[PDB]
C-alpha cells in the first residue's frame, strides 16, 4: 500500500541507482522507478532506451515498476498515488540542491515526503557522467554498471 | 509490519523533532523515538524529564512509542525489530557526521537502512543546544518548543 | 550619503532578491539594483524586459535605482560613486563562489566593500533558474515572483 | 546615524578582528566592539584583558566603542540601539552556524539586519583559537596580533 | 626516479598553477605537467598555444616537462611511468570532484597515488575561468598570469 | 633523500591511518610517523601505548619510523629535517581544518609542504574517536583495527 518514486534521469542507470532502487523496494511496497526525458540535459541515451535498459537491470526485482515521463516531477508522484519521493545522496554539493529541490517539492506537493538515502562505499564516488566521461576515454567502467548498460555504452560509443 | 526507530538525545525535544517523527509516521506503521540515557555531555534535563517530555508533546501521534536507552543505536534497532532508522538532516555538518554513522551502522547491522528526512524551513535552523543556549541568556524560544517543553525549560533556568 | 550597488542578473526578479534589495534600502541611503546583461548566461528575459520588471517589482521602494550595465562590475560600482556590493548568501555553493569574486573585487577596487546578507527562510531555497524550472513544468511559482514578474514569465513561457 | 555591534569572545583580539572592525566603520556610523563577558569555555584572557586590549588595539579608530555585555546578543544590539550586526565570515563552517544565528537572532529581533564581512586573505585563516594554539606550542604568531596583543600574550604564557 | 604528472586543462596556465607546479618539483624528481586538450569545455586557447604557453612560464624550472595528452589520465600516467598525480585543491567544490576522481583513477590505476596541494593565500581564490571572465570585461589580470600568458589572453580576446 | 613527517594522536592507530602511512611509504625515502605526546583532551591510551601499538602495527614497513612529540607540529619537522608533512583528508571537516593548518606551517616553516592523501573507500568514513565511540558502547569494531589494537582496546574497556 505504500508507494515511493525513484526519478532521476538514468543516462544511463548506474550500480549505484541499482544500489539504491534495491534498498527502496526493502522499504516500500511499491517503487516507481522514474526516468525523466530531459531534454534540457542533451541525453546520450533515448528515453525509449533509458526504460529499456533500467527495465532489464531491474528485472530481478519484483516490486519495481520503471516509467518514463515528461511531467512536473510532482505532479508524476501525484498521478503514480505515491507518497514517497526517494533521493540517493552522494556529496555535499548534491546535498544542497536537494534540499532545494525537496523544500520546493514540499511546497508543490506537501504530502509526498521526500526519503534520502546514503550510497554504498562501493558506488559513494561514481555518477553516470563520470562513467560516461571515463568510458569516453576507453577506460574501464564494467565495474560500475549492469552489464546490459555496460554493453549498450560501448556500443553508443562504437558509433 | 514496517518498524522504525527516530533516536537522539532530545535535550529537550524541539518543534524540529517533532515535525520529523510526525513525518515518520505517516510512513511507517510503528515508530520507535528512542532517548539516549547518558549522553557524552551532562543534559540539562534527566533522562526521565527527557521521557516524559517527549511522551507529552507526541501523545497525539497513535503509532509513536518513546523508549529510553542505554545501548549503541544499531543493537537497540535490533532488538526492537526496527529495519529503519531515521534521522534529520539540517546543514552540511549534519550531512557529513551522518554518512559516516550511516556506513557505521550499515557494517554494525546491515539489515537496518539508514533514512534522511529534511524539516520544515520553520525549524531548519533550530537544535535543541540553540534553543538552550538562547533560553538561558534570556531570549525567547516559545515558538521552538512545545508548550510543556516551554514551561518546563522556564522552570529549570529559573533555579 | 552611502551608496550600494546590488549586481546580478535578475532572470527573472524574484521574491528573494525582493527580499535582498528590501533589507539593502533599511541599512544604505541609495541602493541601485545592478542588472548585468549577461550573454553568457542566454538569459530568458531581455536586459530590457528584466530592467522593466525589476522597476514595476521595486516602484514601492523610494530609494531604489534600476539600472542595466555590460561592465565590469568594479568599474560599474565606482561609477555609479558606491562603496558597498550587497550579495544574497543561499548555500555553500554560492558562499564558496562568492567568495572568490569578492576577493577579485577588492583586487580591482579596494575600497569597494563586499556585504553578505541571508535570506530569509521563506526564500532561502529558491533562485530564477529553479523558478523557470518548475514553470518551464506548468508548476505552480506564484508565491515565489512579484505578480508582474509572474505573469511574464507566464506570457514567455507561452510563446 | 546607523549603528552597529561586532559582538565576539575576542580571546585575544586578532588583525582578523582588527580588519573585520576597520571596514565596518568604514560603513557606519558608529561601531561597538562587544566583547562577551561569560564565555561558555574558560577564555585564556579574562574580560578586563579582553577589553583593554581590544582598546588599545583600535584606539586609532575613532568611530569605534569598545564595550563588554553579558546579555543575549540580541538584547545587547537592541538596548545600544544598533540596528546592524556584523558578522566576520572564513569558512563553510562560519556559514552554516553563522546562517543558524542569523535566522535566530531575526526571530528574536526582527529589527536588527545581520551583515557578513569578509576578511583579507591574509587572515582568512587564522583565529583566536588556532593563534593560542600555535603560542602555546612555541610557534611564532607575531604576524597575526596588534603588538600589544602580542606582548600580553607572550607574558601569560610565560607564566 | 619518482615522477609525477600535474594533469589540468591550463586555459590559460595562471599564476595558482605556477605556484603548484613549482612546489611538485621541489619534493619530486620530474613533473610533467600535462595539458588535456579537453574539447567537451571548449578551450579559448588551442592545445598548442595552451602547451607554449606553459612551457615558456616554466622554462625556469629544470625538471619540468610540458606535454598535451587525450588519453584517459590514469593511462597517460602509466605511459609517462608515473606513480604520483598531482591536484591542487582550493573549494570544498574542488576536494569533492576531486575525491570523485581520485577514486576513480585508484581503481583504472591503484599504484598511482594522488596528491594534493593546498594553494598560496595569494592564488586560492583564483581559476582561469575567473580571470578569463574578468578579461572580458576589461579588468585587470596582469597580477594573476605570467607575464607571456598576459600577453596573449590580451591578444586572443583583443581579434 | 625525501623526508615526510605523518603527525597525528593516533587513540588507537586504526586501519584508516595504515592506509595512509602505507600509501606515504611508497612515495617518500622515509617516513616518521609522529606521535603527539599531550593531547588537548585527555586520550584513551597513554602515549606509551600509542606509540608501541603504531609499532607493532607498522613493523612490516621497512621505511617508517614511530616517533613521539610534544612540540609544535612545524618545529618537530624542522628538528626531523623533514621537508613533507602528511595529512589524511576524509570530509569537508576536515579540508577546511587542514587548510588553515597549512597555511599556518607555511608561515611557520616555509620550506615543509603539506600534502593530503585519500584514504581508501573501505576507510573514509572512520575515525579513531568514532571506533572508540562504538566499541565502548558494545559494537564491533575488529574490521577497523590491527589486530594487536583491537586486542589493546577490548582490555582497556574490560576495566
Ligand atoms: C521542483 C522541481 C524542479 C525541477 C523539476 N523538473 C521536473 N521535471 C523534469 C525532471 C524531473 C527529474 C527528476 N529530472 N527532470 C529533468 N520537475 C521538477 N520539479
Ligand atoms: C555508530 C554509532 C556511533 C555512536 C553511537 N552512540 C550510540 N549510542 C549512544 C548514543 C546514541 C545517541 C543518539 N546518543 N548517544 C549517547 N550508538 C552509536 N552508534
Ligand atoms: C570580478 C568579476 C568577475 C566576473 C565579472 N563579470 C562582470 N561583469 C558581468 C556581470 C556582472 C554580474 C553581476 N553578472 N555578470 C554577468 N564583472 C565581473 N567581475
Ligand atoms: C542567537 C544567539 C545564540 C547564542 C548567543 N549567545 C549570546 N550571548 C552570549 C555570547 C555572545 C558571544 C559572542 N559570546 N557569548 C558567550 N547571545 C546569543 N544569541
Ligand atoms: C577518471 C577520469 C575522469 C575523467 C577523465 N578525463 C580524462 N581525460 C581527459 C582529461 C584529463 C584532464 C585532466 N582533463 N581532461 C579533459 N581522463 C579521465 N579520467
Ligand atoms: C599549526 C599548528 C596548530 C596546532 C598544533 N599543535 C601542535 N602540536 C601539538 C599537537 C600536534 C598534534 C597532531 N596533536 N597535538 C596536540 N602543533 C600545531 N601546529
Amino acid at each position: 500500500q505504500k508507494r515511493a518514486i525513484y526519478p532521476g534521469t538514468f543516462d544511463p542507470i548506474t550500480n549505484g541507482h541499482i544500489d539504491i532502487v534495491t534498498r527502496a523496494t526493502q522499504m516500500f511496497d511499491h517503487v516507481i522507478l522514474a526516468i525523466a526525458a530531459s531534454p534540457s540535459k542533451k541525453p546520450m541515451f533515448t528515453l525509449e532506451e533509458r526504460v529499456a535498459l533500467a527495465q532489464q537491470a531491474t528485472a530481478h526485482l519484483g516490486n519495481v515498476e520503471v516509467v518514463g515521463f515528461s511531467d512536473l516531477m510532482a505532479n508524476f508522484a501525484r498521478n503514480q498515488h505515491a507518497t514517497v519521493l526517494i533521493r540517493g545522496l552522494r556529496a555535499v554539493a548534491d546535498f544542497e540542491y536537494e534540499m532545494q529541490l525537496a523544500h520546493m517539492n514540499r511546497h508543490l506537493m506537501p504530502e509526498l515526503e521526500s526519503v534520502f538515502l546514503m550510497p554504498s562505499k562501493e558506488w559513494s564516488f561514481i555518477s553516470s557522467s563520470l562513467v560516461k566521461e571515463v568510458a569516453r576515454h576507453q577506460g574501464d567502467v564494467t565495474h560500475f554498471l549492469p552489464e546490459n548498460v555496460h554493453q549498450a555504452l560501448m556500443a553508443k560509443l562504437a558509433v
